[PDB]
């Protein structure tokens, strides 16, 4: 099956490289890039992001509960395009579908 834990550990190296300031809202807060994946906060935001993704794909994604949790951590349709490209590298490095069309039901209620 696709790798999509693999797919998400390079979206979030891709994402907080380019925008480390992100990082700041999570609570694997501070923690350097490369041990990321040694923090017990940091396994679980990337086992739910998988979940999100396997539920996007499966068909049962709440996008626009997921829209709403987010603008509560005041994050919006800029960080989300931005989190688009990222991921799109992401999935092109493990021969991935491209995640676009999920990220654009996300937005569409940003
Ligand atoms: C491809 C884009 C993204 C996906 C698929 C995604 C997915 C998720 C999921 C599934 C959760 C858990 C929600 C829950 O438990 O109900 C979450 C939480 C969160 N997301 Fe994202 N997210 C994305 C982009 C971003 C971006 C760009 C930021 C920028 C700051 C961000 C900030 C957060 C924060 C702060 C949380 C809560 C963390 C915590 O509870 O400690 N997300 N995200």
């Amino acid at each position: 099956m696709v790798n999509w834990a693999a797919v998400v550990d390079d979206f979030y190296q891709e994402l907080f490289k380019a925008h480390p300031e992100y990082q700041n809202k999570f609570g694997f807060k501070g923690v350097a890039l490369g041990s990321l994946k040694g923090n017990a906060a940091y396994k679980t935001q990337a086992g739910k992001t998988v979940d999100y993704i396997n539920a996007a794909i499966g068909g049962s994604a709440d996008a626009a509960g997921l829209a709403s949790r987010h603008k509560g951590r005041n994050v919006g349709s800029a960080e989300f395009h931005n989190a688009k490209a990222c991921l799109a590298k992401a999935c092109s490095a493990h021969g991935a579908p491209d995640l676009g069309w999920a990220i654009d039901d996300i937005l569409s209620h940003l």
